[PDB]
């Protein structure tokens, strides 16, 4: 699970490892230095290394000469199972067999690295709990490492002597880590994994249990600008630490995989988790590529740009979920490729989509978006009428993110108040194209900002933790580091607008 990702590796280091440590079928994946936000899948095949291009323009991972995916870990899972499916130009089959593991601990949640022994014991005392651990570089003995563990009863600033922090020295020696005796490990990860399964036990009996890492991403909203500064030396280790937790998220997507449903997916392999998918109720198909997103009151439906065949389903869902606000974050066409089919009538025009009937009551033009007031009803029963407000965001660039977050903010702000003005309104429908990159970007910003707007500029927000929570509910939510950074930029910008 993700040991096959090497984050700080050159194309030439890539081939060396594959030729010197590898064998045919061995492979690794790595981030492109030439086209940032793009990646590369390297497979030792026939004594040689072939490299395979993967692009992410912020919507999905496009495997060059393959299919589109939501995450690298879904990508890899797919081809170590649907075999013979990965082929080069000329038909030959590319075999993904042996993950070539990376030994870089930097991306581990529990690895800090350069950190003082005193600054660490503060973190553990202050924010730590029983079984809270961390691994840092040794100042004392350079090149070696130190593992620190809190063990006790309660958490926080305690004086009852019921808790304590214990420090174990980890020696790097001939390129293998050990804790002074016993087995020598190939990586930091392997040592830590070992001692989580098999805790170290102090002579006098204390069990050095490795329960959770120490959170270092949660921050007080008020100080966001200082952390923005810290990370712009940070932002990269932070994004990548988050990216490695995507392997815990390989939940099932069987409904999406059914034959009857394959043409209801924009991208055949980008599918809604079974356990959070939207299930259509009232001889009828129950499938739509849409997930409920719940912060963890207000909730979201993260979905895709409609297809010609799924327009009627979109409206069934909207009616079923009592959604009264839709957020569209894509043009119908971008870069000449179609992104969403027009699921709404022209201004003043009444349309039927299956049993669902929709009137475009009024449009409204604004700098950054178009607002459409739609009246949805069910055919037959003239009492099912409800107003659905469609916020169409016009000004998101074809490539990358907006250079300034103000449009997005003024948009979500207005969306927020529409929702709030309607009692019992259902989840807020959000969609782009594949409904994962832009859609997740928007939803996450809206969540973080709903927290601030409530609790105030004096509260705790944790961006990576929040993004992780959202990804556990729909694959790949928030696609790029560009998008990540933008989320920071936009929350910051939202504080500085509040305190002014």
């Amino acid at each position: 699970s993700r040991r096959w990702f090497h984050p700080n590796i050159t194309g030439v280091e890539a081939e060396n490892l594959l030729l010197t440590r590898g064998v045919d079928g061995s492979f690794l994946a790595r981030p492109s230095k030439s086209n940032p936000g793009d990646f590369t899948l390297s497979v030792r095949r026939n004594g040689a290394v072939t490299h395979i291009k993967i692009q992410n323009t912020g919507d999905y991972y496009d495997l060059y000469g393959g299919e589109k995916f939501a995450t690298l870990a879904e990508l890899v899972q797919y081809y170590m199972e649907h075999h013979g499916q990965l082929k080069e130009k000329n038909g030959d089959v590319i075999e993904l067999k042996y993950p070539l593991n990376c030994a870089d601990p930097t991306s581990e949640r529990w690895f800090h690295g350069h950190l003082s022994g005193k600054e660490a014991e503060k973190l553990l005392t202050e924010k730590g709990k029983h079984g809270s651990f961390l691994v840092r570089e040794s100042q004392s003995h350079p090149g070696d490492f130190v593992l620190s563990v809190r063990t006790g009863d309660d958490k926080g600033e305690s004086n009852d002597g019921k808790s304590k922090v214990t420090h174990v020295m980890i020696r790097c020696q001939e390129l293998k880590y050990d804790v002074g005796g016993g087995e020598r490990f190939d990586s930091l990860t392997d040592l830590v994994e070992h001692y989580k399964k098999n805790p170290m036990v102090e002579t006098l009996g204390t069990v050095l249990q490795l329960k959770q890492p120490l959170n270092t991403t949660r921050i007080n909203a008020a100080e966001i600008e200082s952390r923005v500064r810290e990370l712009s030396k940070g932002f990269w280790e932070e994004f990548e630490t988050l990216q490695q937790q995507e392997c815990k998220l390989l939940y099932s997507r069987k409904e999406g995989q059914r034959q009857e449903n394959k043409n209801k997916n924009r991208c055949k392999n980008i599918l809604p988790f079974d356990h959070t998918r939207v299930v259509l109720h009232d001889p009828v198909s129950d499938y739509i590529n849409a997930n409920i997103i719940m912060p963890e009151k207000k909730s979201y439906i993260a979905t895709q740009g409609c297809l010609q065949n799924t327009v009627n389903d979109f409206w069934r869902m909207v009616f079923q979920e009592n959604s009264r606000v839709i957020v569209m974050t894509t043009k119908e066409v971008e870069r000449g490729k179609s992104k969403c089919v027009k699921y709404w009538p022209d201004e003043y025009a009444l349309k039927e989509y299956g049993v669902m009937r929709v009137r475009n009551v009024k449009e409204s033009a604004a700098h950054d978006y178009t607002l459409r007031e739609l009246k949805l009803s069910k055919v037959g029963q003239g009492n099912t009428e409800r107003t659905v407000w469609q916020y169409h965001f016009r000004t998101w660039p074809d490539h990358g993110v907006p250079s300034d977050p103000g449009g997005v903010l003024d948009f979500l702000e207005e969306v927020h108040h529409k929702q709030e003005s309607i009692m019992d309104a259902g989840p807020v429908v959000v969609h782009c194209s594949a409904g994962i990159g832009r859609t997740g970007t928007f939803i996450v910003i809206d969540i973080l900002i709903d927290i601030i707007r409530e609790k105030g500029v004096d509260c705790d927000i944790d961006v990576p933790k929040t993004i992780q929570m959202v990804r556990s509910q729909r694959s790949g939510m928030v696609q790029t580091e560009a998008q990540y950074r933008f989320i920071y930029m936009a929350v910051q910008h939202y504080i500085e607008t509040l305190q002014r």
